[PDB]
């Protein structure tokens, strides 16, 4: 009657890895760093249900914002029943109406993110095929296992190694130093088929994607999504950034001891035809006729002289190796570093996954 817990078959950075972001610490952290009250709103507790009717709240919220003067309830009272449904602790005073487009989007985000927190406590409940087993895999296994994602470290000697790691320290920062530990090729199973549809769309470039440590579990499982109610400088899509700095701004550091741990994806993306815009438009959810992605041109770029190819899957990727440099072209745009943007998931593939400090 006393199960068998069978030995970890994972390498240590793995388990570091998959320790990490199943962490239920990590999970409590993210919400508390979100004025989430995690005492009133457990992870045991978070449902789907909660969350729906939290977006519902914030609708109607929208709805009240954007009319002018309706004549319905007013932003107090529709705030209240938002915090009512999803608890919020600012020690114990009342909480922040929401008044501005600005925090609108705040809680939006907030709730997109709890979404994948919940995802991933979905996807530790125990089945019944793991009952009936005799024999247990042990946990590490297990939760790497319920990712449906093969991810494989890679070393000094790694193809892709050198090359990814000079893109690393160009593009990041010169000061505030982002330090490479680990890197893991990740073939996310699923996302193979449909990438398979773009094999003729060409122009394909590497780009990071910085994101905080609660909804890597969520990405390594779905892959990168275009979630309704997300909102940004262009529109509704998925961003990436060609300057590490960029996205590394988005990716929260979690304290391990001296240490600040962080993941960050590197994806292919299928951008085909660009689209260079130089203004904010955040009503865009395709590009124009005719185009396959939009460009947010910074006022710099990575030194487009300085680019290299990988070979994936048959395919050449662009891999930005230099410096950013100015854009005389776009001197005068509304952003300091590039943003390029997908409207649709199939035209992005995970690649890679890294652990800097
Ligand atoms: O990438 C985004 C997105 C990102 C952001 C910010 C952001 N996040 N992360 C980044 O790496 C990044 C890079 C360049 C520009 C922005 C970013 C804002 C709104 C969003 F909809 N997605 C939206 C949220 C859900 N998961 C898929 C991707």
């Amino acid at each position: 009657s006393m199960k068998r817990v069978q030995p970890c078959s994972l390498d240590p950075a793995t388990q570091k890895l998959i320790t990490n972001i199943f962490s239920k610490e990590m999970f409590k952290n993210t919400m508390a760093l979100m004025d989430l009250d995690v005492k009133k709103m457990p992870l045991g507790k978070l449902s789907k249900q909660q969350i729906a009717r939290g977006f519902e709240a914030l609708e109607a919220l929208e709805e009240a914002l954007k009319g002018p003067t309706d004549g319905g309830q007013s932003l107090e009272e529709l705030s209240s029943h938002f915090y009512t449904v999803i608890p919020h602790n600012f020690g114990h005073s009342q909480p922040p109406p929401i008044n501005s487009p600005e925090l609108l989007q705040a809680k939006k985000d907030m709730l997109l993110v709890l979404a994948d927190i919940e995802l991933a406590q979905a996807l530790q409940a125990v089945s019944e095929q793991e009952k009936t087993v005799e024999e247990v895999p042990h946990p590490l296994d297990r939760d790497y296992q319920l990712l449906k994602c093969q991810l494989q470290l890679l070393d000094s000697g790694a193809p892709e190694y050198k090359v990814i790691q000079t893109y690393l320290e160009q593009t990041g920062s010169n000061h505030r130093c982002p330090t490479l530990q680990h890197i893991w090729k990740v073939n996310q199973e699923g996302e193979e088929d449909r990438f398979q549809a773009h094999s003729k769309l060409g122009n394909r470039k590497l780009l990071w994607h910085g994101t905080n440590m609660a909804v890597v579990a969520a990405i390594l499982t779905s892959g990168l999504r275009i979630m309704p109610h997300s909102g940004g400088r262009v529109g509704k899509g998925i961003y990436f950034a060609s300057e590490n700095s960029k996205s590394a701004g988005y990716v929260i550091g979690m304290k391990c001891g001296a240490h600040h741990v962080g993941y960050m994806f590197l994806g292919e993306v299928a951008l085909g035809r660009e689209h260079h815009i130089n203004t904010d438009n955040p009503s865009l959810k395709s590009p124009p006729p005719g185009f396959d992605s939009v460009i947010a041109r910074g006022h710099t770029e990575p030194d487009p002289t300085q680019d290299t190819e990988l070979e994936l899957d048959g395919q050449q990727v662009v891999v930005p190796q230099g410096q950013p440099v100015p854009c005389p072209e776009f001197s005068s745009s509304t952003f300091s570093q590039s943003e390029y943007l997908i409207y649709q998931e199939s035209q992005c593939r995970l690649r890679y996954l890294l652990e800097v400090h």
